[PDB]
């Protein structure tokens, strides 16, 4: 089906791919990132899922609808579905695992996302004034999943492809809690199971024969590695001892690799947003004042054209403005200044803070180990010490990935390299990490006028009303310069010429095995 007819497939079907880390955990309730969803998405499927494009597809849900108001959405689950135990996947193991998530007890970082779906009551429970039995979520019967939301939510659909919102085997965690996701215990719905684990080095996947869909399915077997390094990934990648990179390259390499790996170099347009994120509750990002000098300061261009070099394009503001519904969001009226000025301007406003030559602003910009992150750290570092003529001094902090999520989600950090991808594709994915009550805040952000701003979008009847909610509330966080934004996502990848499957056309750029397969010639 996925291939076409009279293609020549190899016989094994084994793929070697880069996950780029470590992953926090195989629990998609515990987790945040994006190698954690890579490893899900292979052994969990949800409501809805998606193609080599983006595209949306039936998942284990077949069918769906909402009404007219955009308020109930109904879903009609596969009556043969299975679990890879043989267990019958069924509405209750959506009931409960959209209660585990907004659960209190489970301390989600995405336990937002049932509040952004605005499902009645999500918001009380995560705030531990009701039950989460009293989710608005249920089983009308063993086949049907409804959900019910208290405010329109047209992008509801793509809302529910998310990882935070996979189906969990309810008879399993309730047996065995948050062990079930130990090798030995795991029980999934998707595609693949867990072959194998070695912590730091490789994930190992074997097909899912249970599956609804596995007579689709081609790659038998496949391995993430964990590489952090983008030239490592690269350097891999030529030895062919790995088929697929992360989405990361050295951007010294970018243009010999373009000449020499004719039709392997994929560079996708992503919704995406890199990023410094300041620490709004830590002295002294806390100030207003210190947070706008760092943003006149940083020229974008110097990152984007000079480091990396590879298609990101400079931004100021968090959300991508080619994202569906954000086409009125204004970039800021001070990138349009020359760096002259802008600079003049960072200057007055730290030395009114008490910087100096002597006595400098200090702190340290904590990233992931990634070459790639460190060199444009080393740019920003430079710029900002340069820009100011010397009243910042910035030191580098690299944590392992597991370690500097721990560290941003727990505050223990002045600025931190962030990256935000979409998780649908819609402005409020972005715009909804900068509520004051959002469990992705780590910014630890507070606008009761942004949250205002935020809310006018559902009084909104079309789309134009929705996009001009985002655009003001872009505005307010713009003018309390709650982060320093630096580019969107391009995502550059080596893919084998043998490999297919992979567009370079999917806005979020996810990899599920079940879409891809390797051709013989």
């Amino acid at each position: 089906v996925i291939v076409p007819e009279g293609t020549q497939l190899d016989e094994k079907q084994h793929i070697v791919i880069n996950n780029g880390a470590e992953p926090q955990s195989f629990d998609p309730h515990k987790t945040e990132g994006v190698p954690e969803s890579n490893v899900a998405y292979q052994l969990l499927e949800g409501l809805v899922t998606s193609d080599s494009e983006g595209k949306l597809q039936p998942g284990a849900a077949e069918s769906w609808e909402n009404t007219p108001d955009f308020k109930t959405w109904t879903f009609h689950l596969r009556k043969d579905a299975k679990w890879s135990n043989g267990d019958p996947v069924t509405a209750h193991d959506f009931v409960f695992a959209w209660r585990r998530l907004v659960d209190p007890a489970t301390a989600a970082p995405y336990a937002s996302y049932l509040s952004y779906l605005q499902v009645e009551n999500a918001q009380d429970i995560i705030d531990g004034k009701k039950k989460p039995a009293e989710l608005g979520v249920e089983a009308k019967d063993d086949y049907t999943f409804v959900v019910h939301a208290t405010n329109p939510v047209p992008y509801a659909v793509s809302l529910t492809t998310h990882q935070s919102l996979l189906p969990l085997p309810q008879k399993v965690v309730e047996k065995l809690g948050d062990a079930w996701v130990k090798k030995e215990n795991y029980v999934g719905n998707g595609a693949y199971k867990l072959a194998n684990h070695i912590i730091n080095e490789k994930i190992e996947f074997e097909r899912n024969p249970l599956y609804w869909n596995d007579k689709e399915t081609v790659i038998n077997s496949a391995t993430f590695l964990a590489i952090e390094n983008p030239s490592t990934d690269v350097a891999r990648y030529r030895a062919g001892d790995l088929d697929m990179t992360s989405y990361g390259l050295p951007p010294e390499q970018f243009a010999k690799l373009k000449k020499e790996l004719l039709g392997e170099v994929y560079v996708t347009r992503t919704l995406g947003t890199y990023s410094y994120e300041l620490n709004n509750k830590k002295a002294p990002f806390d100030n207003v004042n210190i947070r706008k000098a760092l943003n006149l300061s940083l020229d974008r261009n110097v990152i984007t054209d000079k480091v990396l070099g590879q298609g990101q394009t400079p931004t100021y503001v968090f959300t991508p403005t080619y994202i569906e519904e954000g086409h009125l969001i204004q970039q800021p009226a001070y990138s349009k200044e020359p760096m002259a000025q802008r600079n003049e301007e960072a200057i007055k406003l730290l030395e009114e803070a008490g910087y100096s030559k002597a006595n400098p602003l200090k702190f340290s910009i904590l990233y992931n180990t990634n070459e790639n992150h460190k060199k444009v750290a080393i740019a920003a570092a430079s710029m900002w010490k340069a820009n100011t003529k010397g009243l910042i001094d910035v030191k580098l902090e690299n944590q392992e990935w597991k370690t500097y999520i721990d560290s941003r989600r727990a505050g223990r950090y002045d600025v931190a390299r962030a990256g935000w991808h979409a998780d649908y594709n819609q402005a409020t994915t972005f715009g909804n990490y900068f509520l004051s009550n959002s469990s992705n805040n780590t910014a630890k952000y507070a606008n009761p006028e942004y949250d205002k701003a935020m809310a006018e979008s559902y009084a909104a009847t079309d789309a134009e009303g929705r996009a001009k909610a985002y655009a003001k509330a872009e505005e307010i966080l713009g003018k309390d310069y709650g982060i320093v934004p630096i580019f969107n996502y391009v995502n550059p990848r080596l893919v084998k010429p043998y490999v297919k499957g992979y567009s370079g056309k999917d806005p979020q750029d996810h990899i599920y095995l079940r879409n891809l397969y390797i051709i013989k010639h």
